[PDB]
């Protein structure tokens, strides 16, 4: 089985200072890798990988692997510039990390909108 | 600006001659539009919109809109060249259908891989 | 194939607070363009075009162009003032957008909204 | 196309097999009265739904297009640092129809096959 999404991240609107969590759950054989990506504008030139501890540890990534892969992306103390398009990426392609990055992966996107308190 | 995927399409392996169905389920206020897109290689240069009747009518699309958007993409009599990356796209942005824009900019995407194997 | 309605929108009665969805399905070769128009009274002077996002984003238009043109018009949080004649217009005439609107066909539906009293 | 077009191929792109990391160059040379326009198109699978126009700078500048119009039209398509995903059908399209940009184009196709380092 090529990687497939069983749970996808879900768009959400938030207030600055709040926090959000996005979830990802993927199946396949071999077990797929999960990565979280982001772009201000939903276009390939804008997408970059996020990681546990990004943005001075406002960003947290907890990922676990078994038969399936599961992950939560969490961002606290939200700012306006956290708005944009977030993405769970999954692949069990053996060449998936060989240095256009989306070519061997699948993607499932969510929109995050952060509004200013009043 | 608020559409989200409740259920995204699921990757699958099929044999030549069979059929597949992909399913896409989305929430948003107002109700988001749904589209289906495809590419042999998962890069924006190769993605094109599929539609009801495509590929000599082997492709059907059935979509229903209420509070949610729900759609099924079905392709019958599968061939090797039906393999690739398929994609549900959703949006309720009022400018989602303007032409002066990289098609993905006002949409969100949820992808599945379809592999079609030769009966032999 | 000249643009032709395979399914035309159907008149409905609603109560305030509800939503309605009208449906328009047109065949043709090439595939016809679809527009939605509205008027309080069925007179030419009162018809104007509905756009996605109108009426404080209570108006949605989701149109798909395949073999057929298939469109749904949805309006939420219905008020008494949303009552009227709603119309799907279709055309695959090459100069349909370039000679007034004589190149489009119309199919109408009445939406009557009553107070949830 | 027989009524409002008369351009014709004098040099056509040539199929070729290459290794990942290498570069290729395809050539097109077209005659007619008036001078015909040249475009380069590509598809993974030789079918109309997959064909898209390429341009100078495509694929993160790996794709180069150099076209000159004198009496005839001549053009070179170059792709460097080749990947497996550069494989497929490339074609030169040409037309000297007035309405050509509003089919009244003609095409000459080549197959590119990229193999990895064994």
């Amino acid at each position: 089985q090529n990687a497939g999404f069983v749970k996808s991240p879900m768009s959400e609107t938030k207030l600055t200072g709040d926090a959000f969590e996005l979830y990802c759950d993927v199946v396949g054989s071999p077990t797929p890798e999960i990565q979280w990506w982001y772009a201000e504008v939903n276009r390939a030139e804008s997408f970059r990988q996020l990681w546990d501890g990004a943005r001075k540890r406002r960003v947290t990534v907890n990922t676990a692997y078994g038969s399936n892969g599961v992950s939560v992306l969490r961002i606290t103390r939200l700012t306006l510039e956290d708005s944009g398009t977030y993405e769970c990426r999954a692949s069990n392609d053996p060449k998936r990390n060989d240095l256009n990055p989306s070519i061997t992966w699948i993607r499932a996107q969510a929109t995050i909108s952060v509004l200013q308190k009043e």
